[PDB]
């Protein structure tokens, strides 16, 4: 046993290069069972799992002293060693992975295998992962596996994920890039460099970024072949140099504009339905670059005509509307005139009209210069549009999109008629936009609109009941008529097995309160509401008993349990007893245990992002439990009858954790005093994470509660210290972190001693190296409401800040932010209050 595999390991010496031809299979067989050998690997077979490197090449690479399958077999053997597959073995997964480099004459068998080997390894580390460059060197070389091409992005992820690291100006690829951009294939996966570039983008000069762009572009422009790459291409400067181009306006961009020239007709290059334009939504977004780089009429001229050509400017139209505000109110007519002709008549003209309607909407806030002639023409078109008055949908959009020209009301007929919400709940609001009273002139409209409200009998309306309710003016003429009207349906359709979960039905629940409690006084009708209570009490237990399928709808139903309160307001504020008192015990445990019920039970970037997988995308089932947890979140939301269910729930939640990360997510989602162990979740949990994960990102919201609390009073900070020790002690590996730890400083009074109610030396230390001074924001609170010697201390800090500024290529242009705009930021704090010494700093200026 102890030596049994050691025999096989001794046999691995005999399964080394010479005699290997059998015992390796026998090992692979010994592998094929190897009882508790991974346990021994967790015990002594790590060395075997390491011999699974160490002996392996000693078997293999020594035997390696045609027929590449031997490697592939050895690869299989490794893959078999890998097929331990519980296994981790990062060292070989480095070294053997290093050994899995070319440069370890290869079968390239690690190509997906390392990629395969990249999942929870790349959970753990990189270290350098400099072999990314070797890999980069590898792809830089001649032979074809497009595998590396996106697998670059893996290395990029390897940097881009936990690395807190980058370098070489990403230049090697960048160098290769335009080199590749001479002529090549395998580009879209290879486009992953853009991501790497995007990844690279951190805290560096867009100038430093600016190199290759048009360089690819025209060379790029020649082929379309993968729009994906092209899209992938379409990305970057359309942010980055857009980040450059969002800038100098306030602050070769012409060449970029020239590079953008390449776009201008690249618009024309579009073959495609609106599909190319649809695909060009990005390019439309990229066209927003073209917005203001002044051509808007040349667009209207490019809009001079045209069947699909309609769609283009039509597409372009919203982009024009969208990509900024402030086109020419002069050009408005130029559009509006051009718009007048086109937008009306076609099957497509609707989209144009919708755009025009949107453009019209876009015209609305367009302001400052009044000639209403266009508006009149529009008001004329307002008829001419309302003249068309026949559509599937976009009129629903176009409606207020026309109506915002105010928002005639002659179509309040169609509003009373709205059964024929998409427009309406808006258009009605757009109508309710007239006044409390104004649009109401027909006394029948409201119930007619409530008869127009017989259609959904539109969850998007969540407050539009009050919007529906807006006509009362204390008349209450139709008041209860509609109230029972569905309440009739509420009875009239009453079935336990029927469709249309009561969500939408309960969606009327406080709509009454959306009239009166909007405008006991509420609790009077609570029965007519409590009708929903049973309606709510209708479906509750069923899957709550069942633990079977189909409850996604119910989850979707339970999704409305996310109608929230969480603050101080009239309207949703009115929802509270309309919810909370409304369900006192109703589902209270009934929902609750269902959680305890739930309790026991292109993607390629996730090799590193298995943690991101560990973050996010795992499981739809119990996403309900999440939806439940969300529904459960109401408890906390409620927590300011049957509250201790919440207390139970955490006490329940307290139990232990893997998908319980999502529970740990819930663990955040939170006596509050007594609740301290709610943290104690993290206390193991965080400690468990060596956390290449963002994981404590949520910890902030948790710490937010910790804040919302912090002897009995004590350990939380003491823990949250460890939370800080999670970082300050870490003193490394954020790229992210501390922004909440920054936020943590609210309520100012060894290892943890210095920080507690000071901590700012970190905030001081927070200054220089970051996404550049990510922390720089954190300046804001720094003194933000101090006391005097505190302000003095704060000054001393402000000094210590000014002091901190000391330490800070274009890293100076970075220090320009990084010392300076940061120190300039350091001002902005001084921009706050007092104890100024204000330009006594600017003495430094």
């Amino acid at each position: 046993l102890v030596l049994n595999d050691l025999l096989i390991c001794c046999r691995q010496l005999e399964h080394d290069r010479a005699t290997e031809r059998k015992k390796e299979v026998e090992k692979f067989k010994r592998l094929i069972r190897d009882p508790e050998t991974i346990k021994h690997l967790d015990r002594d077979a790590v060395f075997r799992f390491l011999q699974k490197y160490i002996q392996k090449e000693t078997e293999c690479l020594r035997i390696a002293k045609k027929k590449m399958q031997e490697i592939s077999s050895l690869v299989k053997y490794f893959i078999k060693c890998a097929n331990r597959r519980a296994p981790r073995l990062k060292c070989q997964e480095l070294l053997n992975y290093i050994m899995d480099t070319v440069k370890d004459s290869n079968i390239l068998l690690k190509d997906i295998l390392s990629v395969r080997k990249y999942w929870c390894e790349i959970s753990q580390q990189q270290w350098l992962e400099l072999f990314s460059v070797y890999f980069r060197l590898y792809l830089k070389p001649s032979q074809d596996v497009h595998r590396v091409l996106v697998a670059r992005i893996i290395h990029a992820v390897t940097k881009g994920c936990c690395s807190q690291t980058d370098g070489l100006n990403s230049k090697f690829l960048d160098f290769f890039s335009k080199a590749i951009q001479c002529a090549r294939q395998e580009k879209s996966s290879s486009g992953l460099n853009h991501i790497l570039a995007a990844l690279t983008i951190f805290l560096k000069t867009l100038a430093v970024n600016f190199r290759i762009r048009v360089c690819e572009l025209g060379d790029e422009i020649l082929p379309t072949l993968l729009y994906i790459w092209t899209q992938h291409r379409l990305n970057d400067s359309l942010k980055e140099v857009i980040i450059e181009l969002f800038q100098l306006q306030i602050y070769s961009t012409k060449w970029r504009s020239i590079l953008y020239n390449l776009y201008d007709l690249l618009v024309n290059e579009i073959s495609h339905n609106i599909a190319v334009k649809e695909n060009l939504i990005e390019l439309m977004a990229d066209i927003c670059h073209q917005v203001f780089n002044p051509w808007l009429q040349i667009a209207t001229q490019l809009i001079s005509k045209l069947s699909p050509l309609l769609m283009i400017l039509s597409q372009l139209l919203p982009q024009q509307r969208h990509g900024e505000r402030t086109p020419y109110v002069l050009r408005c007519l130029t559009e509006v005139a051009l718009c007048q002709d086109k937008r009306s008549n076609l099957e497509s003209s609707q989209k144009s009209d919708l755009l025009k309607l949107w453009n019209k909407i876009w015209c609305i806030t367009f302001r400052g210069i009044s000639s209403e002639q266009i508006q009149a023409e529009n008001f004329g078109l307002l008829g001419a549009i309302i003249q068309g008055s026949l559509v599937e949908v976009d009129r629903e959009f176009w409606k207020l999109f026309t109506g915002s020209a105010c928002r005639p009301a002659v179509c309040c007929l169609t509003l009373a008629l709205t059964t024929s919400v998409k427009m309406g709940i808006e258009q009605n609001m757009c109508e309710v936009n007239r006044s409390f009273s104004l649009k109401e002139s027909i006394m029948k409209w409201l119930l007619f609109y409530q008869l127009e409200g017989d259609l959904e009998n539109f969850p998007h309306l969540v407050l539009e009941k009050i919007l529906v309710s807006l006509t009362m003016k204390n008349c209450k003429a139709a008041m209860n008529f509609f109230q029972s009207v569905p309440e009739c349906e509420h009875h009239q359709k009453d079935k336990e097995e029927l469709s249309f979960s009561e969500v939408e039905e309960l969606f009327l629940q406080t709509t009454f309160d959306k009239m009166d409690f909007l405008t006991f006084s509420v609790h009077q009708n609570l029965k007519e509401s409590l009708d929903r209570c049973l309606l709510g009490l209708s479906e509750q237990l069923l899957n709550n008993y069942s633990s079977e399928i189909t409850n996604s709808e119910t989850l979707v139903r339970c999704s409305r349990l996310l109608v929230g309160v969480l603050g101080c307001y009239c309207y949703m504020g009115v929802i509270a007893e309309e919810e909370a008192y409304k369900s006192e015990l109703f589902q209270k445990a009934k929902s609750l245990m269902q959680c305890a019920g739930e309790s026991i039970t292109a993607s390629f970037i996730k090799k590193p992002f298995d943690r991101g997988e560990v973050e996010s995308m795992e499981d739809d089932t119990n996403g309900n439990l999440m939806e439940v947890e969300d529904q459960s979140s109401m408890n906390l939301f409620n927590d300011y009858s049957q509250s201790t269910i919440g207390a139970i729930n955490p006490l329940a939640e307290e139990y232990l954790a893997a998908d319980i990360r999502r529970k740990l997510l819930m663990l955040i989602d939170s006596h509050l005093h007594m609740y301290l162990m709610l943290l104690k979740e993290l206390p193991g949990e965080e400690y468990p994470l060596p956390m290449e994960d963002v994981l404590e990102l949520l910890k902030p919201l948790s710490n937010v509660c910790s804040l919302y609390r912090r002897c009995k009073t004590i350990l939380n900070h003491v823990l949250h210290v460890v939370k800080n020790l999670g970082q300050s002690n870490m003193d490394s590996e954020n790229t992210r972190d501390a922004q909440g730890q920054f936020l943590t400083v609210i309520g100012a009074f060894k290892y943890i001693f210095s920080v507690r109610m000071a901590l700012v030396n970190c905030l001081k230390t927070l200054l220089e190296a970051d996404p550049y001074s990510k922390w720089a924001i954190l300046n804001v609170m720094g003194k933000d409401f101090p006391v005097n010697e505190v302000f003095t201390q704060f000054l001393a800090d402000n000094h210590h800040q000014v002091r901190m500024l000391a330490a800070e290529s274009s890293r100076l242009l970075k220090a320009l932010p990084l010392k300076l705009q940061q120190t300039a930021f350091e001002n902005a704090y001084l921009k706050a209050q007092e104890g100024m010494r204000e330009m006594s700093h600017s003495a430094e200026n």
